[PDB]
């Protein structure tokens, strides 16, 4: 209830690669098969207590964004060939304080990955973001992902 610290994080990516189940996997540990904007989660870094506004409007704005989860679907090409159009929107129109991880989402769909996890690796370090494959479905590096952000968002913050 009483945080030291606010970050504003925004799910981007194209339309089906997860971006709301994501958001609802760590914020309500939930996932269903089966009107937000936005859910908060405070969380615990070292001794600090951090509130995080994590916006999930990508398919419907940026300047005031800590950080970006930049998400593509693995079993998807066309989701994956697009980061490169979701990158230059973010280096562009954003704080330059503003921190991104790339995501590979779906990674429990081994049978129908078109995207290896090198090609996905390839492009983190091509666009100098650090990189995650995740499962919202199956509660993969979704955790991970967030904290990772949290870090290097502090980080950043203390230069
Ligand atoms: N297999 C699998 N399906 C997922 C995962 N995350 C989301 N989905 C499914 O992919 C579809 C798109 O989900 P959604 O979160 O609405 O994508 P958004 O449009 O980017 O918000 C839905 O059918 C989800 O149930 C995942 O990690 N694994
Ligand atoms: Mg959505």
């Amino acid at each position: 209830q009483n945080f030291d610290y606010m970050f504003k994080l925004l799910i981007i990516g194209n339309s089906s690669v997860g971006k709301t189940s994501f958001l609802f996997r760590y914020a309500d540990d939930s996932f269903t098969s089966a009107g937000i904007d936005f859910k908060v989660k405070t969380v615990f870094k070292n001794e600090k207590r951090i509130k995080l506004q994590i916006w999930d409007t990508a398919g419907q704005y940026y300047r005031g964004a800590m950080g970006f989860i930049l998400m593509y679907d693995i079993t998807n090409e066309e989701s994956f060939n697009a980061v490169q159009d979701w990158s230059t929107q973010i280096k562009t129109y954003s704080w330059d304080n503003a921190q991104v991880i790339l995501v590979g989402n779906k990674c429990d769909m081994e049978d129908e990955r078109v995207i290896s996890t090198e090609r996905g690796q390839h492009l983190g370090e091509q666009l100098g973001f650090e990189f995650f494959e995740t499962s919202a479905k199956d509660n993969i590096n979704v955790k991970q992902t967030f904290e990772r952000l949290v870090d290097i968002i502090c980080d950043k913050m203390s230069e």
